[PDB]
């Protein structure tokens, strides 16, 4: 489960100039991949196809091996995790939130999941805790404690494929080790597909998707990609000593 293939993927929105140009790649079960490429370089529009927010105009995409097309809309979603950078939550109680993805689990899974991934805690310093009623969708909750939550409901519905932000940065130094933990605890035996800025995190990564401009350029592990002087190179070098200000992420790999 979780196995991905695009197999010569053409699509645009506009139906006139293409979007993507002969997307090929092939994803094995529980592999973490970094789909990394400046903003517009397609990254958005292969997870848009994924997710099936539209069908390619060519080529197909195969999930364990059956196209996209032929797969329920409703098994396919249910099969696929999402977490933003920035997450919108619901206006009830933190036990409820975390309860979407798995409504039929008991409330000691859901603090036992929330344990796993390092919610628990500040969960328990919220005015009545797991009860405590999440008003305006999250708004009295700062964005590194969204963004936990959604990992810990994303880690209760337990899919096959995981479509992953990197971690905040605006956050507080403990709070960040806390969601990084969550997140590789939510990433184990998943096939995890990161839209990744991250030095470490591309570094790491089972296998880079290098885009540019719609088409993938270059392809494998950081080790093998570093060596050749072509475009991640340059994107994995545009920094290089320059001070400011967030020194964990590539800036060009989000703006």
């Amino acid at each position: 489960s979780g196995e991905i293939e695009f197999k010569n993927v053409w699509f645009s929105y506009d139906k006139k100039k293409p979007v993507l140009k002969d997307i090929t790649f092939h994803i094995k079960p529980g592999q973490k991949v970094a789909l990394v490429g400046p903003t517009g370089s397609g990254k958005t529009t292969i997870v848009n196809l994924l997710m099936r927010f539209y069908d390619v105009d060519r080529g197909q995409i195969l999930v364990d091996g059956i196209d996209i097309r032929k797969i329920k809309r409703s098994s396919l979603r249910s099969s696929i995790g999402i977490v933003l950078q920035d997450t919108i939550l619901f206006s009830t109680t933190v036990k409820e939130n975390l309860k979407y993805g798995n409504p039929g689990a008991t409330d000691e899974e859901i603090k036992e999941a929330a344990k796993l991934t390092h919610s628990d805690h500040f969960i328990k310093h919220l005015p009545e805790g797991y009860e405590t009623v999440l008003t305006d969708n999250g708004e009295d909750l700062s964005q590194g404690q969204r963004q936990l939550l959604a990992i810990t409901r994303a880690f209760l519905a337990n899919p096959k494929i995981l479509i992953l932000d990197e971690a905040t940065s605006n956050v507080d130094t403990k709070t960040e080790k806390s969601i990084q933990a969550a997140m590789w605890k939510l990433m184990e035996g998943k096939t995890s597909i990161i839209i990744a800025h991250r030095l470490n995190t591309i570094k790491n990564a089972d296998l880079i998707i290098v885009l540019r401009d719609g088409e993938i350029v270059e392809m494998g592990k950081h080790d093998e990609l570093i060596q050749k002087r072509g475009f991640y190179y340059e994107l994995f070098t545009s920094q290089y000593g320059l001070v400011v200000e967030k020194e964990a992420a590539l800036e060009v790999l989000f703006q």
